[PDB]
């Protein structure tokens, strides 16, 4: 159930593929709530590649239909990412999750 709402520029064609590591300005954000997470903190803009389940599904499928300088709007559903079971202290069961998500990538 993953909603794109792309803010316009990039390029709109380096698609990411298998095989290809990434590097994503995220920002984690409740729904009717506060922030629990973003990676401008650390400035360790998190590499990671496409296909192994490191991450959620509702963030993996959103990758996938991003492009190079893009900045989307992810809307994961409680299913996909932590509804079941919720991070424990951090995530709560049954939560709906937004990101900010800006792709400056290689490969």
């Amino acid at each position: 159930g993953v909603e794109i709402e792309t803010i316009s520029p990039g390029d709109g064609r380096t698609f990411p593929k298998k095989g290809q590591t990434c590097v994503v300005h995220y920002t984690g954000m409740l729904q009717n709530g506060k922030k629990f997470d973003s990676s401008r903190d650390r400035n360790k803009p998190f590499k990671f590649r496409i296909g192994k389940q490191e991450v959620i599904k509702g963030f993996e499928e959103g990758a996938a239909q991003m492009s190079l300088g893009q900045r989307a709007k992810l809307t994961c559903t409680p299913d996909v990412a932590y509804g079941a079971t919720g991070h424990p202290g951090v995530i709560p069961p049954n939560a709906t999750l937004i990101f900010d998500v800006e792709l400056l990538n290689l490969e």
